[PDB]
């Protein structure tokens, strides 16, 4: 084909991998402005699903996609990280915390999913892939009173997080380190996987072997030109469930949630 | 996985199988109802895209999917037959026109079309695949006063079609009997393809030598659940062209409508 999309995204990846042969480390601040035009091309509402992936998985693009993939996921990490240092040190850590650049997303985000998976005040959630700022954990038991535990498989990482939770004096959370199996022993009523926590697959086989048919469990995803981002969840990792409903995003939220039941 | 449609789509085709390899001899009244249960399943919209794919694109579904598509493509093309053959023998032609099954959709599919297109009175418009009631050749002309020429293969078809718009005493609109090749000797602002244009490959193979980079391209396909019904339009049919628009259907209408134009 010949899309104009193309070329802008080519450029995007040579920007990104001269940085990157300059730098292992991101530079936070430095690259919003990359992020910003990244972000442009998977926002425009004036593109059809279909569309999409003629444009996105187009052989030729590989390279490009892998690079600009790559780069969403270290510079979230790398934001994550320094906003859970911030918060922290803080003598305002509400205020720092809403400061970070994807609070207002997490926001709507969070309402779509409670609405999707029927939340109640007192339920109990598990939230796979907390990372360093475990904001979603946080909202869960702030705004919808769950009773929450975050699993985090990196040690110093689920530490960071929860010194967060206690900075922002935050109860009804608490961080679990560990492996998705952990979930075995755990009792819950809704089970959410983070949009970046992997391998997909290995996480749906334990997820599908630790639930019954009537646990909640949602996925963040990615679809139609927001999957520039990051590479979408396949059918073939869901192999075993069955979505139950969806919300597509709008405005600036990247993710798509899927509701999904283990079969049969 | 587990889905109930998955169960209803296998029931549907075991009651379509003994009707295998000679579908044309449907009762087009009788079988009214077995185009209602796949039509209910078809415009469910709490069914995702994501969800239709996990389906069509099973292997266990092969056969079932083959007896649906035969089974759809011979009820619309004998419901066109002696929907053509009414009208000509009508004293109220219009009004026959107008109680065809599909006319109300088709209706909604053109308005969504035009807009898409941005159609307007006095432009070119050629029609690939006009069949025996060249309905959408007729309204380019009766509803958006395009000037008009259908294509049709088949000489007894195009001779036929004739007669259905002579009957009609509609202005403007014209059949040539012959492949999409004809185009080579017409001018045309705006071209459109016919669901049921075939085959693919070889059709747009030919439109691309033939027209140029403005020329409006819309062609009509099945997206979502929607291709149960007929096999969608496939990445390698519209190789050398770029999508620019799609108009997704919602209520009872069938048909995606896709506006491509010729690369660059
Ligand atoms: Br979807």
């Amino acid at each position: 084909s010949c899309y104009i999309y193309w070329d802008k995204i080519k450029r995007i990846a040579s920007r990104l991998e001269g940085m990157n042969y300059h730098f292992d480390e991101m530079d936070t601040s430095g690259v919003m402005p990359l992020l910003d035009e990244i972000e442009e091309i998977a926002h425009d509402s004036t593109i059809d699903f279909e569309s999409a992936k003629h444009i996105l998985d187009d052989a030729e693009m590989n390279h490009a996609l892998s690079l600009i993939r790559k780069f969403y996921v270290n510079l979230g990490m790398k934001l994550q990280m320094e906003k859970a240092q911030e918060v922290i040190e803080s003598d305002s850590p509400w205020e720092t915390l809403r400061s970070f650049y994807f609070y207002p997303r997490y926001l709507e985000l969070l309402k779509n999913e409670a609405a999707l998976g029927r939340f109640r005040r007192g339920e109990r959630a598990v939230f796979i892939g907390g990372g360093p700022l475990p904001l979603t954990g946080i909202l869960l038991s702030h705004v919808y009173g769950m009773r929450v535990n975050v699993v985090e498989i990196e040690p110093d990482i689920a530490e960071l997080s929860r010194k967060v939770i206690e900075g922002l004096g935050v109860d009804g959370v608490n961080v679990i380190t560990g492996d998705e199996t952990v979930i075995d022993g755990l009792e819950f009523d809704v089970l959410m996987v983070a949009a970046l926590a992997e391998p997909k697959r290995r996480v749906f086989r334990n997820i599908h072997r630790y639930v019954d048919t009537e646990t909640r469990i949602i996925y963040r995803t990615y679809t139609g030109m927001r999957a520039i981002l990051y590479a979408p969840v396949s059918d073939d990792d869901i192999t075993g469930f069955r979505r139950a409903g969806v919300v597509l995003p709008s405005g600036k939220v990247n993710n798509t949630s899927v509701l999904v039941f283990k079969c049969p």
